[PDB]
């Protein structure tokens, strides 16, 4: 079999978000290290194995790919689609590769993070990095438990890896990335039934509303889809809080895996662009996208074999 | 019979550092916010102990204290003094406030943060908000294991509490404050010898050298004093790690209580101004300071009275 | 197929929960079947790691006959009771099982709470059972409990349906016996004496040779080979459980197989006796007084329902 | 004087243990208050350090009487019935109080075990509960529960008896009442509507503005303060528990104090009320079904 | 006030007892070593907590005392006295400095047992190396719970401390060590209520037996004494198993404080030369010494000076 | 089959056992082997989830034909003597391993004590060593030991037998040797001068690039590629072990591969050296005094004895 990248890794409390753009002339040192990156997470890792969990996925975006490689293309590639709905725009933001690191502790994030960037100074510029941090009862910026309704085990894999329908690049997966700013004080002016009905689910007890009472705006509604022979259409998030008490700036950083960008981008739509029944996701009136960006995150093979 | 903050903390792998300057007229919210604190601890950290180990210690600027209350004035409170040595400088920056939060996760300080800078919008202006995570073997940025010779229990009580020589404040302590960014590169390129010879510690296994081969002017050699009854002078630290590997700031958020600031005041004039036997501490031709600030703990009931 | 968590890591807390549906209560539970894996989720996910909260479901033979209108899993009927000389296991009433599990008593509360929420009107509790383990893994006779379970692939081959039954594929039958034992007679015996009950040394859990083991002795009796001379193996996890004020010591025993007949197998040796035995040395000090048959289906079955 | 473990560390699992003696039963019951330190040992001692257990040993006013002469405890009385306009708290029998907590229902269980095997024959049980906290210290009603309890030296000199009562220092009194909760009723009010009962934010803890806290809700009447502006404070580690089948969802509420006098005007304000407030509203959710007051003596006092 | 040793230790799970002799001439390299001992733990501990929990308690003979220091001796330093009973035999060993290593691994003891024989390598000569490990549930190598009767807190303090009786070396403590070999073969041919009347207590659930059936010659019988006035005499014990499964070598390491060798010494005398009522204690019949040695342990200030 | 417990997760304690079987042993040795995993259970159980406890059980060549009737493992034979140069890998006797592991020594002290019970008079002790491993996975030289070992499915392939002998399926191959370090001179060296004898830095764990790292470090010589270009991998659990007072500072190297011959290959070109190097620089400072090569066969194997 190919080995995919731990795309399906255990539960993280710390993570680190870098996107760097490939600087003219960077190619070669930018295959160098991605030859290497699996040695520097063991390497940072190792000594602090079995609590520590650090991993890192690498992805690498639509146009890096053609600087990169020669040949064939994973089918999905594409540089990510903006939205611009009545209401709510969803942006596209620059950005070549993605090292999405997480572990138990902030500390071991930024030493593989601080060798990462070592190998490549002088060959990339940094567009953005976020630390984030989970609440202790795996709440979001929101007060809502995030996470809850992720596949898990067998399902997980057939939602997230490529498989026979792409069989070049097989046990690979696509990451969408959107950072969003709260808008705390518009949030916190809601009693907590009102941002019940925005997100879809019970705000303490985190059971999902019934489908009597769940509004057609709500999160939950416009994120649950069925394709034509009936299947739910599954992703896998691992989104994280982040942000700076003095800036006044409280914020979730997202990221969703699928096997196929087209899963990510139809509940993209609904939200942004919104359906005959809901003109757009309740969540966007207290949430605003501020970058914009899709990966492909090859299997580990493909990685080695530089 | 007067009760401390939490200065002498357990060991904690999470902090956040806020200092501010109060606002013309916002002394009155200042004092509010100040009689809520210990409250607002509570309400953030009770429903995650035993585990979490939440705390906040609040520190008072000499010209914020002036503003805030009419009648005595702590013996040693004056503001932070600059050091121009021939070489290195240790700058005095603006503060009024400190809040020195720390905890088991970043998490909890970051919700205690939100709550108290809620309180203070409209009335304060942040200066420094910085983010530290220590690595998991206790290490500083430079590699080396940092706390090793804290004092402890009753030396700890004895080197950090104001006592009987102030008794209107008893309880209390200062606070010293420097953030400091590092030359990673010129580090780097001492041999392990040589970073050895700058510290006066062995890298690895964190003996002290011994004291015919330690230098004059070693960390350790210029920060080692001796009172005029020949007894050691103690200061206690929490110095963190922060950074950000994008912008390639790699940085040592110091912080030490002393009982009286001349303790910490005669290490600092030791490290920038040099002895006959040394011109300053080697370990400032790789860390440069970019703040500096002393505020006064007062004894929690000081601020519960209010 | 996915199974539920048959399967579970090692639980020091759990609530078994017995009940008969009601005339006209059958659309009430089909619809909470349909939900009973998202419940799960709701109360444990914001636990997790450490929470490992799960709750298996299990349908009597003559609910079954009532809920669902197609094919019946091969192995189901109605607990057979048996009527030994001197020891008779009872068969008492029970249409749907929940046997929840976690690290605490609180969690497994809170998850039987929304589901008692759910089934009020529809359902009528039979039997309630709120377990401790014993910090070592002792039970009420204080003897080590689940040393010779099996694990890994062993233990998934023993427990889940497979090809011979091909539409309830990755279910199981659960087993449950509610026991008082009479600890003042127990207590009476030397330790060597309950060694030759039970057929284990009491302090070290090592096995009696095969020269000292009674024939009567538990271990003896519940040690059963199949036609090819291949070990027939249930997995177990009883629990202790009583109150002190009514002098009431107990053991809560629910044992998983992929057929019934292995553990109908070992109840016939227990209570009727062997060539060689009586009974179930066990028995002289355990009285049986509930008896109930469960199929757990696997969970697509159960979320797949109207 | 060496006090009981009064002042705990925090526990998620606890038993409740409230027994009357019966005519003759005296002298096993002494019997046994000789030894409950050592079979604290026996039982915790293999198990730490994550056990934790402890127990505390309470004596009532009229088992006082049987059970030792000389000098009674300043404080110690029968429990007081409060016959409120709407609200009553009422008195039940209870000779001997046992507070076993431990960070396991097994622990806890195995220490009640050896403590009943001695007083087989001597005793009658009336109330035997098993309380646990939910994992982020919630209670029944789903609020944060211990919040404003008193730590460290503030904790020491509100609990414990000192040089008002010399004979008995380091000994406290425990106020026990088991309440049931009409939990249908609570889950009909909005988040907002609850917080003006409890006088605290839900989701995070925080206390209501003296300007929007409400005369009548629990935190309101629960505050007193002294002569001398003071605040009155006691220590709580009040535990949920219940059965699922049989409907039954409640609060075991213990509260130690240095006097009784501090809890029983706290008792007063909520079932009574003032010029200000009907009722403390936390009790139109919750009613009481049982109230004692024990004597907790220093370890030293059971040992000698 | 003086700063005792780490006498009163939490619980520790691993241990290193290294005694030694002085060499003619040793004595300087000696004194160096006392005054670096406590910068010696914290070197190799602090990077290790909160869980390592290493400390070094260093002890000194009564001859060694008079070659290392001029001026006041302890008031209750004296040589072990050999104690010949009629069976059973307590013997005397030499032994200069005791060094009693604990943590929660044998790894942190082995690394702080390196680097203090490596600085006195060439000035004494090995008596005696023994690496303890403690059974998960406080049990020992008779296979009983080791431990529970010693004092807490303020009692342990009173009991192991010098106070004001011998004001020069108040803060110090009296060690005694003896190593023991266990006939097992022998031990393990008794019935557990055999065993229990033996030491004194239950063997599973560690309950005293009562004064009615407790034997005058039981371990707990004999080490249970009391002073002129009425009240108990206490030591604090931390006894270790050891062993090699090769040579057939089961042992128990004993380690006795308190605050005068009177109190460990009455204990020994019972136990060897036994009373009216007993002729010695029945554990000497399972358990051999071959070591015996007696050790102050000062203040660490006491060291630190020198 | 059931391979016994040769992928452990990670362990801080070990007891390893080499014993001899004496004259007449063969039964007591054949019972105790169909007991060996319910005596693991035994001990361990009551302590789970943390103690963590395990027990692989290996056979020597010679004990093999003593033992059983029937095939013998394809790769089974005699430890090989390598006289190299300046260094030598000796051969010691041992029919039995017993590689006992887990998160505390007391558990593996239980069950040694359990085992060594049931063969008192059937067998003879060669060597018997309590390891421990430092808190951050350094081992005696102060480097972290273990980084590059395979893991999950690598692991499987590289370390158990299958259709290539498929009546040992799920079994291994296990070569021990104790080693004895001078540290006084490793210590004398340079923290950069012990970065080139490893191959890799000692604080950060990162491997030196192929154009700095020497042809005689040790990383250089375990470095091993097949015909088909592909990495030759073996599963390793090396562990400190000392005495202060007889300055004794030893690893105990103990070595799992599908088939000998990886592990052989590895130790030819550390004793021998290659075109390009004498010998592996870490012999320089560790003296092997011990050698021994087992077959550990699938737990249903034992069992059905
Ligand atoms: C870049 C900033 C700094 C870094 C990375 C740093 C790092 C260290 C390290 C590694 C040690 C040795 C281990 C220990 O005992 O903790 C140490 C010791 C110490 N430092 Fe610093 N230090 C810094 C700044 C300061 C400053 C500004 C002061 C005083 C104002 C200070 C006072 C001390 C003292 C008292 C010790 C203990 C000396 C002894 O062994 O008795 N440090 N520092
Ligand atoms: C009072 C109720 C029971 C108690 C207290 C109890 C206790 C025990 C104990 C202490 C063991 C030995 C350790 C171990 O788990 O391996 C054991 C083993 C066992 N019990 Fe029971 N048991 C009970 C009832 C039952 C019942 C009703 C069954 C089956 C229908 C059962 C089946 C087994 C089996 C299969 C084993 C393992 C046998 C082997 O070594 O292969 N037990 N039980
Ligand atoms: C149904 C029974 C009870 C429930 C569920 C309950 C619940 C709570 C809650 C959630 C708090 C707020 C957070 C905290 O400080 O813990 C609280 C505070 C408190 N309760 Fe209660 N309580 C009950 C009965 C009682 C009783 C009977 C008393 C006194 C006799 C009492 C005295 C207090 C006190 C003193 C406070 C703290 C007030 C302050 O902030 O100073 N409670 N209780
Ligand atoms: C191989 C040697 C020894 C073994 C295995 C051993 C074991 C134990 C055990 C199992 C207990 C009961 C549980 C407890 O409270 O710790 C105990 C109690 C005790 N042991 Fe020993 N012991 C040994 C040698 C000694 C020596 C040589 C002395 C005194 C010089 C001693 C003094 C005590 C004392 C003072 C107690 C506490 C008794 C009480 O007050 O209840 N032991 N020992
Ligand atoms: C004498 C004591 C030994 C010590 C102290 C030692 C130490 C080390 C250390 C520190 C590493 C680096 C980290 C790692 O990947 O584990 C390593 C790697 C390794 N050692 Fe050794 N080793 C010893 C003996 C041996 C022996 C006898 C063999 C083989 C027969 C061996 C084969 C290996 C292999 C295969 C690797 C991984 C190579 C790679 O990066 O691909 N070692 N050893």
């Amino acid at each position: 079999e190919p080995e995919p990248q731990m795309v399906l890794s255990p539960l993280t409390s710390a993570a680190i978000f870098l996107v760097v753009t490939i600087d003219s002339g960077g190619e070669d040192t930018v295959r160098d290290l991605l030859s290497d990156v699996a040695s520097l997470e063991r390497a940072v890792g190792f000594r602090a194995q079995p609590d520590g969990r650090l991993s890192c996925v690498t992805g690498i975006g639509s146009e890096a790919w053609d600087r990169l490689f020669s040949g064939a293309r994973p089918a999905g590639l594409h540089p990510f689609r903006e939205l611009d709905g009545p209401v709510h725009r969803a942006v596209a933001t620059p950005g070549d590769l993605l090292f999405h690191i997480r572990a138990s502790r902030l500390d071991l994030c930024f030493a593989l993070a601080t060798e990462i960037m070592g190998r490549l100074r002088g060959a990339v510029t940094p567009q953005d990095e976020v630390h984030g941090f989970k609440y202790f009862d795996e709440r979001d910026m929101l007060g809502f438990v995030d996470g809850t309704e992720n596949p898990t085990g067998a399902a997980a894999r057939r939602a997230v890896l490529v498989g026979a329908e792409d069989p070049a690049f097989a046990g690979g997966s696509y990451a969408v990335v959107q950072k969003y700013l709260h808008d705390i004080d518009a949030w916190e002016g809601l009693s907590v039934e009102a941002q019940e009905r925005v997100i879809g689910r019970r705000k303490m007890t985190d059971v999902e509303l019934s489908d009597d009472v769940k509004p057609a705006d709500s999160h939950v509604a416009l994120t649950s889809v069925t394709g034509p022979d009936g299947s739910d259409l599954e992703i896998l998030r691992d989104a994280m809080p982040f942000g700076s008490v003095g800036r006044e700036e409280f914020g979730t950083y997202f990221i969703g895996y699928a096997r196929t960008p087209e899963v990510t981008e139809t509940m993209l739509e609904r939200m942004f662009l919104g359906t005959a029944s809901a003109p757009h996701d309740r969540i966007l009136d207290f949430s605003t996208a501020v970058t914009g960006s899709l990966f492909f995150t090859p299997a580990a093979d493909f990685l080695e074999d530089l």
